[PDB]
C-alpha cells in the first residue's frame, strides 16, 4: 500500500508558513520529528523575517494531524489522504478579538510532509492578550472530529488561552480537512482528538522562534445500549 | 461548604420546563432518579400540552449538571452550590437553524432538585429537521468546563444529532452556571465533561413522553510540563 502504510516508519517533516497579521507579512518556516506509533511530537519553528509580531500562542495549531495517534477501530482520516495529500481550510473566532484563516495544503516527500500555509489575521485588538502577549497557558482541549461529506472531515474545537490577569480568552476553531485525490476515501464516524500543548522560546537562538510539544490522540466515547436496561 | 456532602445520598429530580417555538407554547415536566455514585442517571419526560411541536433531542440537555460523576482533583462546582443553589443561563445556536434561549434556576428540597427552566426556540425551520421531528439520534460529546469569575463556570460544547438522511445538525452550546449564593466557592480548573444520551419511548406510558439515559463524567487531561520529553 498504502496511507496509514506510509506512515509507519519514524518521520520528518515540512512546515512552510506564510503569514501576516493586520498587515506586517511574516514568513515562518518549522521542521519536525514524530517517532511512529506518533501521538508525541515537538516542533521546532523558526520566524524568518526575523521576529513574529503577534504572540507564539495561536500559532500552535499552525504548526500536524496525521501524526495524532489513531486506535484501530477509528479510520485515521488524516494519514489516508496520502500520497494525494489534504488540504485544510481553518477559521479560529476568539471573542472580543480576531480571528485567524488559515489555508493549509500538505504534501508526502516519500518520508517527509511537506506543509504549505497562509494565514490572515485580522479585526485583532492591537492593544489586547494577542498583540501585548498578554497570553499565559494553552489549555488542552478535546477536539471534536465529524464526517464532512463524502471526502472531508470536519474538526472543532474550543480553544482555551489564559490572559495575564488571569482570565481566559476563548478561541472558536472550526477546520475543514478535505482530500485532494479522486479515488475514494473512508471517512471516519465522529470522533475525538484530545490535544495536549506545551509552548516556549528555545533560550538559545539569535533569531526570534520556538520549540513546541504536542500529545494528541483519537478515542471515541462510550454507546449506550437501552434507555432502560 | 458542605455541598458536595449532600450529594453523597440518593437523590431524585423534578422538572418544569415553560417552552415555546416559533410562537407555540409548549410545556414538559419531568422527573428521575441518581443514585450514588451518580454519574448515570434517567428522567421521564413528558409533554404536558398534549404533542410536542418539535423533535424531542434538542429538549435533552434540558432535562442536572450536579448529576455528573466527578473524580477528586476536580472541584464539582455544581454541586458546591448548595444549599443556596444555582442558576444556567444557555443558549444552542443550530446550524442554518435557530436558536434555543434557556433560564434554569435550581433548588434542593431535602434530597430533590427541583428544576425551573424557560426556554425560547426562536428562528426555527418549519421544514427543518428539527421541526419536522427527523433527528435520529445524539452525538456523545465532551463538553468544556472552565472558570468564570468568582462566582460562575462555563460550559461549551458542540451537540451534533444525526439526521434521518443521514446527515448532521450541529448545535453551538454555551452555558453559564451561577452561585445564587453570596459565600466564596471554590471555582474548579478547566477541565471536562463527557456525556452520552440516549432516548427512548416507554410503550407503557401512553402520553406524549421520552426515557433519557444520561451518562456523565468529568475528567481533566494531563499538561504536559517538558517541551522535551
Amino acid at each position: 500500500e498504502g496511507g496509514p502504510a506510509l506512515f509507519q516508519s519514524d518521520m520528518t517533516f515540512k512546515i512552510f508558513i506564510d503569514g501576516e497579521v493586520n498587515g506586517q507579512k511574516f514568513t515562518i518556516v518549522a521542521d519536525g520529528s514524530s517517532k511512529f506509533p506518533h501521538g508525541d511530537f515537538n516542533v521546532h519553528a523558526v520566524c524568518e523575517t526575523g521576529k513574529l509580531p503577534m504572540s507564539w500562542k495561536p500559532i500552535c495549531h499552525l504548526i500536524e494531524p496525521f501524526f495524532a495517534r489513531y486506535p484501530d477501530g477509528i479510520s485515521h482520516f488524516a494519514q489516508e489522504c496520502f500520497p494525494e495529500g489534504l488540504s485544510i481550510d481553518r477559521t479560529v473566532r476568539f471573542e472580543n478579538d480576531g480571528t485567524m484563516t488559515s489555508h493549509h495544503t500538505y504534501e508526502l516527500d516519500d518520508t517527509c510532509v511537506v506543509s504549505r500555509i497562509t494565514v490572515n489575521c485580522d479585526g485583532f485588538q492591537p492593544d489586547g492578550p494577542i498583540m501585548r502577549d498578554q497570553l499565559v497557558d494553552i489549555l488542552p482541549n478535546e477536539t471534536h472530529m465529524f464526517p464532512h461529506g463524502p471526502n472531508a472531515v470536519r474538526q472543532l474545537a474550543f480553544i482555551g488561552f489564559t490572559t495575564a490577569d488571569g482570565g481566559l480568552m476563548m478561541g472558536h476553531f472550526d477546520s475543514k480537512m478535505t482530500f485532494n485525490g479522486s479515488r475514494a476515501i473512508e471517512i471516519p464516524g465522529p470522533h475525538f482528538v484530545t490535544i495536549i500543548t506545551k509552548q516556549m522560546r528555545d533560550t538559545s537562538d539569535k533569531r526570534d522562534h520556538v520549540c513546541q510539544r504536542e500529545v494528541a490522540y483519537a478515542h471515541s466515547v462510550p454507546r449506550i445500549t437501552s434507555a432502560i436496561g
